[PDB]
């Protein structure tokens, strides 16, 4: 790359550009250790290509089994073929249709299954495990990855990366909709963007701009000509009790019957759409990172932060746990 890094997010986000680069750790824990999510660009150009198509996966594993869902229902569509999944990826006529007669938009469950994927895919696995950034911190062994090396009192990850598959979302309804509502985790991550399928075009420029993408990633489109993947909110650790303050408040505003100690957050049933992050922002002063994720952009998210993912058009992401020293004490079993 001819830069080591810049900045997105105004400022506010690191961004490395050269994924194999050995001295990226120095830039990265001196941004790690405050809690920020950091970004890496350039992944895609490390992998063998062939082997993250979706026509490649539909013709070596279209006869298993697996559950969908519907996006914009949160219904699950159960025991299909997973062909019936790839192969309305990128032609939309051939996706499976729900009772309105509208074309779905779907996520792909647990593909493959559990601890499953290097048994099922080892030519992938060593493909992305052995191209993943910051390996001291990401490898399974890497001496700053605390994963195999803590006690019961921890909360360890299970093996191996997951494979996430979706469709894009359209409509200006889908707006409000998201690919995987916010959350958080206890351990690190990376999460790696390995295929876009970009067959809505207006559509999609609008979503990044409601999104509060800042104008050097808007440029990535335009100049760079990048595939950009999906819209990310990621918050700080330190605000998630004020989501949940505001989660609450909501939830009661719309007539959820939950006890005042529900957790919205753990509860996976949000997205923030531009209303609620506008309010997040005006009534309890909490800002965000409006990540967007091109094409070989490994996204690093920090234990404990609250996050939301929004797929721009249809997606291979893969994504590995891990627990730096930085964060351990967001697995830790004791108060
Ligand atoms: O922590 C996460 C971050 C991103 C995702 C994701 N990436 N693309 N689509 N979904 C995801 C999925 C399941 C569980 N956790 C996830
Ligand atoms: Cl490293
Ligand atoms: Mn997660």
């Amino acid at each position: 790359s001819m830069t080591s890094h810049s900045w997105l997010c105004d400022g506010r986000l690191l961004c490395l550009h050269d994924p194999s680069n050995k001295n990226n750790w120095k830039i990265f824990r001196e941004c790690w250790k405050q809690g920020q999510p950091v970004l890496v660009s350039g992944v895609h150009k490390k992998l063998k290509s062939e082997l993250w198509k979706p026509e490649a996966f539909s013709q070596e594993f279209g006869d298993q089994d697996v559950d969908l869902v519907n996006c914009r229902n949160c219904a699950i569509i159960s025991d299909v073929k997973v062909r019936d999944f790839w192969d309305g990826f990128e032609i939309i006529c051939k996706r499976l249709r729900s009772e309105d007669g509208q074309p779905m938009v779907l996520k792909l469950k647990d593909w493959p299954p559990g601890e499953d994927f290097r048994d099922m895919m080892p030519t992938r696995f060593e493909d992305l495990m052995e191209n993943l950034p910051l390996p001291e911190y990401t490898k399974r062994d890497g001496r700053l990855n605390l994963a195999s090396r803590l006690p019961s009192y921890f909360v360890r990850p299970d093996l191996g990366p997951k494979m996430y598959n979706a469709y894009g979302l359209i409509t200006a309804e889908d707006r409000r909709v998201g690919t995987t509502n916010l959350h958080l985790d206890v351990s690190d991550a990376v999460n790696v963007m390995v295929y876009v399928g970009i067959p809505h075009d207006e559509e999609v420029l609008k979503t990044i701009d409601e999104g509060d993408a800042d104008e050097v990633t808007k440029q990535r489109i335009h100049d760079g000509k990048e595939k950009p993947g999906a819209l990310w909110h990621i918050y700080a650790a330190k605000d998630a009790e004020k989501i949940r303050e505001l989660l609450r408040k909501v939830g009661e505003e719309q007539g959820q019957e939950n006890p005042p100690d529900h957790d919205p957050i753990h509860d996976q049933s949000w997205y923030l759409d531009q209303t609620l992050r506008k309010r997040l922002y005006e009534e309890y002063g909490v800002q965000g990172w409006a990540i967007v994720q091109f094409l070989g952009d490994a996204v690093f998210i920090p234990a404990g932060a609250p996050h939301q993912v929004h797929n721009l058009y249809s997606c291979i992401k893969v994504a590995e746990d891990f627990v730096s020293p930085e964060h351990v004490k967001h697995c830790f079993r004791l108060t």
